[PDB]
DNA sequence: CGCAATAAATGTGATCTAGATCACATTTTAGGCAAAAAAGGCTTTACACTTTATGCTTCCGGCTCGTATAATCGCACCTTATGTGAGCGGATAACAAG
């Protein structure tokens, strides 16, 4: 059961380490918060990890749902999320 | 031929320009022909294009395996309480026929 939901979980394919890299930076964020009491700035963790600081920000942009289309916005009658995007 | 009356036609003659002359010497004009500066011509050589075989290396990328671990279990507390009528099948009670 940990093999099937290990890849084909979301509606779209998702890598393995891409979801294992999130909780990796989690069990350390509160680790420095329970001691010092301040938010771990992207400077001290840049020396303990293999990620610089710039490219690591674009990684979070990938980790999403992202979002459906047939979802009410304002009119809640005929207006849909995928009905406001112009065509090229 | 004499008479009517709105338009067109008439004279004046001194003043002041407008338009024309002449023969010869000066000044302008036209197209002409090379030279210089420019257009594309049609060569022959200097270099530069991505492409694609390849294989070797380090770094970032993407995927799994087994292991170690405890469990196969437990309260008290916070705040609400959809709307209806119309259409439908099923279960139950009252009824006439045998």
């Amino acid at each position: 059961i940990t093999r099937s939901i290990a890849d084909q979980a979301r509606t779209i394919r998702i890598p393995v380490h891409m979801i294992e890299t999130i909780n990796k930076l989690n069990r350390i964020s509160r680790q420095m918060l329970q001691e010092m009491g301040r938010e771990p700035t992207p400077e001290e963790l840049a020396e303990r990890m293999l990620m610089p600081e710039d490219k690591i920000r674009k990684v979070l942009k990938i980790a999403k749902e992202p979002i459906s289309m047939e979802t009410p916005i304002g009119d809640d009658e005929d207006s849909h999320l995928g009905d406001f995007i112009e065509d090229t």
